[PDB]
């Protein structure tokens, strides 16, 4: 038997995101489009910055700018929390904190317009230091992966995550990025709570050759494991 949320990602959907955002004061904006294809757990998405120049570094910002794309194996789609609580969707909340500087606390809400998955985000940046590797523009436009933790939070019908993100900086070093994010979900309706998994993340950060406005574009793909069969 298939699922109520499963239904709507069996093809390519369509990704709107939109974020605003202040850090130490500095407050900018980005929006991005592209498309998410389940199946095989890829995206494909464009982000510009609408305000000007991005004042923090693009990586940064990867994981905050949609894990219901990710490819949950057969005998796992019991486990997924994501597609589970579509179309309603779900509200995710982070903070993550950098190393020696800084934190980042986020709050989204992703959910489907229409035939469109829409991530709309806020972002809230303190105590960042103005020479770090952050304010500093210190990291390396490099690729970012990692597994994503998840477990079960039934006191709040959802999910929790835990992860480290190692950004690479310019003199070999590197910035680490502690994140702990929940889940919950928008609709008052039943959703899939999981047993342990993680999701496998990769993303790789290119540039527009074209594109003269502050932009990242971005190739991710996203695959569920740790459960065996």
């Amino acid at each position: 038997m298939v699922s109520k949320g499963e239904e709507l990602f069996t093809g390519v959907v369509p990704i709107l995101v939109e974020l605003d955002g202040d850090v130490n004061g500095h407050k900018f904006s980005v929006s991005g489009e592209g498309e998410g294809d389940a199946t095989y757990g890829k995206l494909t998405l464009k982000f510009i910055c609408t305000t000007g120049k991005l004042p923090v570094p693009w990586p940064t910002l990867v994981t905050t700018l949609v894990q219901c794309f990710a490819r949950y194996p057969d005998h796992m789609k019991q486990h997924d929390f994501f597609k589970s609580a579509m179309p309603e969707g779900y509200v995710q909340e982070r903070t993550i904190f950098f190393k020696d500087d800084g934190n980042y606390k986020t709050r989204a809400e992703v959910k489907f317009e229409g035939d469109t998955l829409v991530n709309r985000i806020e972002l809230k940046g303190i105590d960042f230091k103005e020479d770090g590797n952050i304010l500093g523009h210190k990291l390396e436009y490099n690729a970012i992966s990692d597994n994503v933790y998840i477990t079960a939070d039934k006191q709040k019908n959802g999910i929790k995550a835990n992860f480290k993100i190692r950004h690479n900086i310019e003199d070999g070093s590197v910035q680490l990025a502690d994140h702990y994010q929940q889940n919950t979900p928008i609709g008052d309706g039943p959703v899939l709570l999981p047993d342990n998994h993680y999701l496998s993340t990769q993303s790789a950060l290119s540039k527009d050759p074209n594109e003269k406005r502050d932009h990242m574009v971005l190739l991710e793909f996203v695959t569920a494991a740790g459960i065996t069969l």
